[PDB]
RNA sequence: AAAUUGAAGAGUUUGAUCAUGGCUCAGAUUGAACGCUGGCGGCAGGCCUAACACAUGCAAGUCGAACGGUAACAGGAAGCAG
């Protein structure tokens, strides 16, 4: 039901002929719990309207992940310029093994089983981009079924 | 029947950023040592260095059913003296 969680806070700093202008920008991830899942990147004066600019931008432009029972379809990799991320569906009962960023959005996007690892670079914006391409990359059998012409029975 | 149920990151370069890239930390372990402190038990472990030098005691004897035998001991026998 739109479960949302900041993962990043961090101060950013403009220069200006009188000195430094500093600014906040705030990374936060929404998501339903069945699928969906959507991260925001928002920027304000003070941390607040940061979150809630980012908050607002995660709310929109969301995207569905096929799920199989709470957890990945297959092991997926999935890149974002310097953040290159592997995940791994796990039995029942493994719990999300997942760093930081990526732990949140597996955790609001709905995922309860999962093996996952940052390479790369592990920048919290870019390592949760990372993490959503994969996830929405993953395809399920009903998908492969329809791609090939076969039934999901043939492909198993 | 069961015996691979398995994978986390963080700080630190910049006025700020992303990348590269090192250093540092969070874990587990030990034939450990040192500092402070210290009640009991169970089970393990205990010269990693000088394969340096070694006082003293012990760590390989046994068999008389292989053999001459009796140093003893322990006993009887024969000779005896009270
Ligand atoms: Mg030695």
């Amino acid at each position: 039901e739109l479960q949302e969680k900041l993962i990043a806070v961090n101060r950013v700093s403009k220069t200006v002929k009188g000195g430094r202008i500093f600014s906040f920008t705030a990374l936060t991830v929404v998501g339903d719990g069945n699928g969906r899942v959507g991260f925001g990147y928002g920027k304000a004066r003070e941390v607040p309207a940061a979150i809630q600019k980012a908050m607002e931008k995660a709310r929109r432009n969301m995207i569905n992940v096929a799920l199989n029972n709470g957890t990945l379809q297959h092991p997926v990799k999935g890149v974002h310029t310097g953040s290159r991320v592997f995940m791994q569906p796990a039995s029942e009962g493994t719990g999300i093994i997942a760093g930081g960023a990526m732990r949140a959005v597996l955790e609001v996007a709905g995922v309860h089983n999962v093996l996952a690892k940052a390479y790369g670079s592990t920048n919290p914006i870019n390592v949760v981009r990372a993490t959503i391409d994969g996830l929405e990359n993953m395809n399920s059998p009903a998908m492969v079924a329809a791609k090939r012409g076969k039934s999901v029975e043939e492909i198993l």
